[PDB]
């Protein structure tokens, strides 16, 4: 993996966040479920720390794989061992009690995830248990699968208590129309206020080459509409990417989906204030 780079042009602001990252230690088995672990080498804290030298990330909010399932263990030694910088989202369930989330809680957890895809631990279906314990716990929720479904889950999602965000883009794997019921819909769901969108991974759904033109064109129409709802992250460690020929330049990478926001408030915004608001950190 490349872990060293030209810096991100503009630079990033002071408490940048990375909202989307996934970390490997030694130790913590895969779970029978998922995918299994990132071949090889593992990606752990040394790595990640010098992605983060390189791009100017400040803070990072460390996710859940899927190759862990309900097992928690792995992400909260990883959030314990980067530190202040450092919070988790992680498994919760209909099994997790109030005494579960404020372990959780004081081990820097902000919130839980949903994973409808294939490898996900927990999917839609679960989306109200999960969904009323993280809003009793003012958390948040990721929330990740087929954008093109969207219709289908409107009525369950209209009815999230927690504030949430719509994973990489929202996933939509054969394009969607800026003009559709589809975007009217999304509009709506962020209008009420209590929805963040993704961008992050935008390869694991375009179904063009770089500049990736299909996701630009709906991912500027919504950050053109809400400024203060988009946040932003790396998808490291890129767990889609299986040879060192495909992996992509990180820094790049950020210039150009940041780039397809409206102005320089909107990144600032974006990189900052917005990840503040989704996860509740202390402003920087």
């Amino acid at each position: 993996r490349k872990l060293s780079g030209t810096a991100p042009n503009p630079a990033f602001p002071r408490g940048a966040v990375d909202t989307q990252m996934h970390m490997y230690l030694p130790g913590y088995p895969a779970l029978p479920g998922g995918p299994g672990l990132p071949p090889g080498a593992l990606p752990g804290p040394e790595d990640y720390r010098r992605l983060m030298q390189w791009l100017g990330i400040d803070r990072v909010i460390i996710t859940q794989g899927n190759a862990h399932q309900r097992d928690n263990g792995n992400t909260l030694a990883c959030v314990a061992e980067m530190g202040e910088a450092a919070h988790a989202v992680v498994i919760i369930d209909a099994t997790t009690t109030e005494k579960d989330m404020e372990k959780l809680t004081a081990a820097g957890t902000v919130g839980a995830r949903i994973m409808d895809l294939p490898g996900g631990a927990v999917n839609l279906s679960e989306l109200d248990a999960v969904d009323e314990r993280a809003h009793a716990a003012d958390w948040m929720v990721a929330v990740q699968f087929d954008g093109n479904g969207l219709l289908d889950h409107l009525p369950r999602l209209q009815k999230i208590r927690s504030r949430w965000v719509f994973d990489h883009h929202g996933k939509f794997f054969k394009g969607i129309r800026t003009d559709g019921p589809e975007m009217a819909a999304l509009l709506k769901l962020i209008d009420r206020g209590n929805l963040w969108f993704k961008f992050a991974g935008v390869y694991e759904s375009s179904r063009k080459s770089w500049p990736y033109a299909d996701v630009a064109a709906f991912s500027r129409v919504i950050a053109a509409h809400a400024p203060e709802r988009i946040v932003w992250g790396t998808n490291w460690p890129h767990n889609s990417v299986r040879e060192t020929a495909a992996y992509p330049d990180d820094a790049r990478l950020a210039e150009l989906t940041l780039g397809w926001l409206p102005d320089e408030a909107a990144r600032h915004r974006a990189l900052v204030e917005n990840p503040e608001a989704l996860f509740k950190l202390s402003p920087v």
